[PDB]
């Protein structure tokens, strides 16, 4: 017998270009149905939805037993029609990267995707919960998704209340995203930003029985991606900025680029659902 | 809109030697066409309070497919209860996860019944669903009372599993009665491994925004009584250097509370068991 998923649903939406998206939604587990939810609730939108929906859903459900639980929120995972894999490399390359003059073909569709989230996904989800009003909205993404979250903050800060950038791919075009950050701070209720990374991303330890050639290759890749220091450079630029209410930065000790996803999505939704508004930075 | 399916997974029901029902949820690597793709040795992790952790363990295992240290993954087995609208069965787990003692209240002390169920019913049942798969090694994961179960299994039946993963173990329970078993374990004469973890906010919780001082002091008092970090550190100290334990990995997760640490500990537990085995001698 297959495993049923309670208090959740999925449906397909097409963007204005006719490209399909899998929208997966879940809500607090104790609810008899969607209509039992009344009043203001927070909502989190998670890009690369197929990779993270289940963990976000279940982590949110685990909060019901926690002392600091406030009522929870709605999880929305924005993904792709997939079988046997968690990512759509072609689709996400366009959807999650900002437009640049030097970007290769199939990149630079972040604003098209952000428009799709605001104009199609958000109303579609709102229509599933007519009694519920949206108290606040968070955008979560990891890697290229984290780059998207930062791009959204710097170019359309009013779009979401909270931006959660897990291990953001600042390396993809550091000149681009850091120029956008510089333009953001130098320009005249502010949103909040959570930035995180794993401590093994830039400084990976050697595995047991790992050959030296293989390890030096991993170390060189890690140095080029520069995950921790690019994130710290960005957070330094944003320090003392009036256009940001709070900036929370977190290095997860002992986590790599993949493993940190469990930590960051769980803490991201938990803090957004239970610790809002954040303390002023 | 439709219900959300879970691919490369299944569930079935088994009952213990007392006729009590259990929900067994199983998942396998996402790229597999189905269960028959797997051949040769695979690691397997058994997760108690299965309803609360199956999806996170499943998806975290699937996320490893993109990681550099991926080595084919393994099988996730969540051992839970027939439940609707909640993740825990407080009454059932109170019996199943606590060890027998003379002064334990009614409804506690059924850990050995449950461990027998896992070894004699769950393990063969899972082995039957993957006939071509050899079980290379087996881990037992549990959180809170589940962590107490994992420690009890190590101390009284160390041969049962290769790895024991005790997430925020309730060592405090019944006047620290697990410490008698730990003492008996070290003093008597391939050794298994132990992973112990806890969140840094468990014993030392920070104050919430808009929380009254009286409410916060009550939380600090409860935290001081449970003594999560120091009881775990006290236990690890007596176990370190023991000949009957191959490795002892201890982890304090900074900024995690008793609930939030579950995401971290289950994810790291399965990942290390699947990818970093054998552990270094500790």
């Amino acid at each position: 017998t297959p495993v049923p998923l309670p208090n959740s649903e999925q449906f397909y939406l097409e963007n204005d270009r006719g490209e399909p998206y899998l929208i997966q939604v879940s809500w607090p587990l104790h609810w008899e149905d969607k209509q039992t939810g009344r009043g203001p609730l927070p909502i989190i939108y998670i890009v690369d939805g197929n990779a993270l929906f289940l963990t976000a859903t279940e982590a949110a459900w685990r909060r019901a037993a926690a002392s600091h639980f406030a009522g929870g929120g709605i999880i929305v995972a924005i993904g792709y029609p997939l079988k046997g894999k968690l990512y759509d490399a072609r689709r996400r390359s366009f959807d999650l990267t900002p437009p640049t003059a030097c970007a290769p073909v199939g990149y630079g569709g972040a604003d098209v995707f952000l428009d799709f989230i605001e104009n199609s996904v958000r109303p579609a989800v709102q229509a599933r919960f007519p009694q519920v009003s949206l108290a606040r909205e968070a955008l979560y993404g990891h890697s290229y998704g984290g780059l998207l979250a930062l791009h959204a903050l710097f170019t359309r800060p009013q779009s979401f209340d909270c931006y959660i950038a897990s291990s953001p791919s600042i390396w993809w075009n550091s000149l681009c995203i850091l120029h956008e950050a510089k333009a953001f701070v130098e320009t005249k209720q502010s949103p909040s930003l959570m930035v995180s990374w794993g401590s093994w991303e830039q400084h990976p330890p050697r595995w047991a029985d790992e050959l030296l050639d293989h390890y030096e290759a991993r170390k060189r890749t890690a140095a080029e991606l520069r995950m921790a220091d690019n994130a710290l450079d960005l957070c330094a630029m944003l320090h003392g900025c009036s256009r940001l209410h709070a900036l929370i930065k977190t290095e997860y000790e002992g986590e790599d680029h993949t493993s940190v996803m469990s930590c960051s999505v769980s803490r991201g939704l938990t803090m957004f659902f239970e610790d809002w508004p954040f303390h002023q930075s």
